[PDB]
Order: structure tokens, then sequence, then C-alpha cells
């Protein structure tokens, strides 16, 4: 039994890593190569394949899922394992990759196929392929997040997927991982932990409060998969204190994903179930607005606070989120408001930069607004909680980050005692 990585190897998108074990041949995820490594999604896979017997899937997002319909493209055609919540997720997710995609590397064809072998697994549930005995565990990433559980050959491998950040709410907690041979780890996080949840919710609604008093607009850029909605569920419990004001997701993929939410219940936290119970969604908060199109998106630029807005990209990267920015920002009275993780070399490290003005949508403004960063709200798991996961297990085998980041848990896990080593593609592991 031995694995081998195809993505995600010193970097942080890509995840697809070949299982080789018991004669069978399991693909664990298979996600497109995004930013700068974007025409890798053009490249070879680097293994055949028409040659895999099965794929898991752990949770729906692209750099784990994005690659699925080159997969089929290329002759694959066998079965997709994943949790309902990450099927159902993934549609939407990949409808709307096709559609947002500047030069394709698979087409709609490729999508409806590959939506097409998946097959339910949930938590605690094994599945068979030869001697290769195979089983979901809770990742607390996403709704329906998990890691990898490979049993085989006397041996036990563990995948982890995207581990989450057990200090937030809406998701429940993480897994223990069970004590294995080999632990093929992410490292998004591993040269530090994040801004404690609970203080980085307080920062959040001190920062909430004085913007809408003065008649604020409190932006923020975010991510439509589930930070987007994670934001709407702070703000639905804390509601009852927060000054009145209209509140837009300025994202129509976000609202998809929400309406999907109701749906998706069981996969999120007791807190989170226990209001689904009393008849209510903790989804929406009060003054809601979904705004589906771009005359309305626009209108919200030029209308008077207060509000709270979000959309995205959650990079910066483009989408209505910039047009936002144009006219929000000059006005000292508003309040950007980072909940994503932001890349560097881009416009968000930039305007954390702080200079005099900033340069958007081809147009030097001002930049007066405050600025906000609360990393507390990260869907990944920090460099404590990553240490804490892998306690215990005698050997790990890193992807998804950056080298140095990687190297600083290793560093770590080493002086622990632990093996550890950072995955090369195409280099595979002994289980
Ligand atoms: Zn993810």
């Amino acid at each position: 039994m031995r694995i081998v990585p195809f993505g995600a190897a010193r970097e942080v998108t890509g995840s697809a890593h070949l299982l080789l074990a018991g004669g069978r041949r399991v693909l664990l995820d298979c996600g497109m190569f995004q930013g700068k490594e974007e025409a890798r999604n053009h490249a070879p896979f680097g293994f055949d394949p028409k040659e895999v017997d099965a794929v898991l899937l752990t949770h729906a997002h692209l750099d784990h899922v994005g690659r699925l319909p080159k997969l089929f493209r290329e002759g694959y055609r066998g079965p997709v394992y994943a949790t309902r919540a990450t099927v159902l997720l993934m549609e939407i997710v990949l409808e709307d990759a096709l559609k947002v995609m500047d030069e394709p590397f698979f087409g709609p064809e490729d999508v409806e196929e590959a939506l097409g072998h998946l097959r339910p697994l949930e938590y605690g549930e094994w599945l068979r392929l030869g001697a290769l005995s195979l089983a979901f565990g809770q990742a607390g990433h996403l709704p329906g997040s998990a890691f990898v559980v490979a049993q085989g050959e006397g041996r036990t491998l563990v995948y982890s997927g995207d581990l989450g950040n057990r200090e937030k709410d809406v998701l429940p907690d993480p897994s223990l991982p069970p004590l294995a041979d080999l632990v093929l780890a992410e490292g998004t996080y591993g040269d530090r932990p994040h801004r404690p949840y609970r203080e980085t919710v307080r920062e959040f609604l001190e920062i909430l409060e004085k913007t809408l008093s003065q008649g604020g607009k409190v932006l923020i850029p975010t991510f439509a998969v589930e930070r987007a909605q994670e934001i709407l569920y702070v703000l639905y419990t804390h509601g009852h204190r927060l000054p009145r004001a209209p509140i837009y997701l300025d994202s129509p993929m976000a609202g998809r994903v929400l309406s999907l939410y109701p749906r998706l219940v069981r996969y999120f936290s007791e807190e989170v179930q226990a209001h689904f119970l009393q008849g209510k969604n903790p989804f929406r908060p009060a003054g809601l607005e979904v705004v589906e199109h771009t005359e309305a998106s626009k209108a919200l630029n030029r209308a008077p606070g207060p509000m709270v807005v979000l959309a995205g990209s959650g990079m910066l990267a483009g989408g209505r989120i910039l047009h936002h920015l144009k006219h929000g920002l000059s006005d000292p009275r508003n309040a950007l408001v980072f909940v994503g993780y932001q890349p560097q070399g881009g416009l968000g490290a930039e305007i954390i930069a702080r200079p005099p003005a900033v340069r958007i949508l081809g147009e030097e403004v001002p930049l007066r607004a405050s600025v906000h960063t609360l990393g507390g709200f990260s869907g990944h798991a920090g460099q404590d909680e990553l240490l804490d996961w892998l306690q215990g297990e005698p050997r790990v085998v890193l992807v998804v980050g950056e080298e140095e980041k990687l190297l600083a848990l290793g560093k770590l896990l080493a002086l622990r005692g632990q093996e550890v080593s950072l995955a090369r593609f195409g280099e595979g592991v002994p289980v």
C-alpha cells in the first residue's frame, strides 16, 4: 500500500492523491490548480485516469474537486463517492466553475458526466474494493467535509483533506484521526495559529456597531461557498444588539448555496441543528437581501449607508465587491472587513498596506474607509490545531501549503519525535 501525490505538493491548489493498494487504484480528491498554477489544469494528470477503480471526494471546494470533470473527459467512468452535502454542493460549485471560466479544460458535457457518477457516502460508512476498506471521517471544514481512512494490507492510512477550524460554531468539531501507519496531512497554516474565534467575533460586532451607527457601510469581501453564510450566522445570532440596517448578500452564487443550506441541517453543529429544530433558519438574519442582478448591485454603490454588504471574489480577484470598494473606500465612515485569507501581492494585501490611495477598476481611489482583518474567521485548522490533530501519529507526509509553512510544521513534528516529509509530485510514499 502506498499513496502518490498528484497536486498540492509544496503548493495549496490541485489536491489529488492516487492510492495504490490491493491491485486497486483509488483517487483521493481531484481538484483544479488555481492562482499562478492555473495552466497546469491543461497539463496531464501524471497517471492514466482510465485505470482508476474509484474516486473519493473530501469536500466540494474547487481546489479538491475541480479536475474531476477532466477525469471523465479523458475516459475514466468509475464511481465517485462523497457525502450527500459534498455531492449537492458540487453541482452548484462546478456549474459555476464552468460558467466563470476563461480558458476551459473541460466542457459542460464533462460536468454532467461527472455529476452523474457521484454516489453518496456518509461519515462512518465503509466502502470495499478488493482487500481495501475505505471510510469518511468528520473534518468540519465545510458541510459534508471529511478525511479519508484507508485500511488494507494490514496497514492503515489517513488522508486529511482540509481540517476545519474547531473554534468556530457552524460546522461540528473535526474528529481525531484513528492511529495510522501513515497520515497524508495539510499544512495551509503550518506556520501560525489563528486569533481566537470568540474575541474575533467580538471585534467583529464592535466594528459593525460603530460603522452602522454613523450610518456607514460595512464592506465584507467573501467566498460564496461557506464563509458568506457563516458571517450571516453571526449576524443572525447577534442581530438583536446590532443597529437596524439592510444586509445585502451581493452574490447570486452565495444565495444558491444559502438556499441549499436548509437541506443540509444534519451536516452542521448541534448548536446550528438546535436552531433548525425550533423551526428557524439561523442563516437568515433580519433584513437579509440577496441581490440578483448588476443593476441593483450598482445602485448599492451610490446608496447611503448604513448597510452591511457581502460579495465576492473573496480574494478581490474580481467581482461586484470591487465596485463596492471603488465607491465606498474614500469615505472614512465606512469599514472594509476582511474575513478571509488574502494572498500576498494582491489588492487585499495592497490595501492592508494602507497607501494614501489604491488602484481599483482603473482609478486611484483615496483610502479613507477603515480596514480590518479578522483572521479568526479562517476555515482551516491553525498550527496549534494541526499539531493536535497530528498528535501521536508516527509518520506524517505533508501536502497543501507553501514549502515554508510545511517546513515550519515539519520542524515542530520532528522535534516531537514524529517522522515527516513534504510530499513530492509523482514520488509515492509507502503506507
Ligand atoms: Zn477547502
